[PDB]
């Protein structure tokens, strides 16, 4: 792909983070802590899952960023509406305001309803995410495999400002402690 020139500098919004997450000083990396991280609760924090939003809000244009997922067993990545539900149980779907892919139990799936099987021959260490607001497109690229397409959501009905979306996943196995990292331009 040739989307690299729409690169945007994404930073994580502490205030949206699940209370167990640890965000680096530069706001570019996030990982699951072993316990509650000693912050007060607020209506923005994701309660049920280890999720956090980027600070940036997009309502027009073309945006591109990259995320490092090296040695993780489980994660969700993409974009969501600024007004997605924060508390309780919910599914990642466009009906609920999410345009995402994930890794879970050695398979990759797109967050459609119901979910769609992805066909990945080279497990990615870094994912590229492209959003075209006007066209209603969210695309995912395998940076490890020369930028090969993973999945395109088209005819997206964003219905609001968009925010970058992250889930570091649980670490019940002891094999999923590694961080998500926003990769430099
Ligand atoms: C997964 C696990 O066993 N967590 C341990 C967290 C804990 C609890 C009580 C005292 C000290 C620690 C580190």
């Amino acid at each position: 792909h040739h989307h690299h020139h729409h690169m945007v500098h994404i930073t994580l919004d502490r205030n949206t983070a699940n209370s167990w997450l640890i965000i680096s000083k530069d706001r570019r990396q996030v990982r699951m802590g072993d316990t509650h991280q000693n912050v007060s609760d607020n209506k923005e924090r994701f309660s049920n899952y280890p999720m956090v939003l980027g600070a940036q809000r997009f309502s027009s244009g073309k945006m591109y960023w990259e995320v490092d997922v090296t040695q993780k067993e489980a994660w969700d990545l993409g974009v969501c509406r600024d007004s997605v539900q924060r508390k309780g149980q919910f599914s990642l779907s466009p009906e609920n305001g999410f345009w995402t892919i994930w890794l879970w139990q050695d398979s990759y799936e797109a967050g459609t309803s119901p979910q769609t099987t992805l066909h990945i021959q080279v497990p990615p260490c870094q994912i590229g995410i492209f959003v075209d607001y006007e066209a209603g497109v969210v695309s995912f690229y395998n940076i490890t495999d020369h930028g090969s397409l993973i999945y395109t959501f088209s005819e997206c009905v964003f219905a609001g400002p968009l925010r970058p979306f992250f889930n570091v996943g649980f670490n019940y196995s002891g094999g999923n402690a590694a961080p998500l990292k926003l990769c430099p331009l």
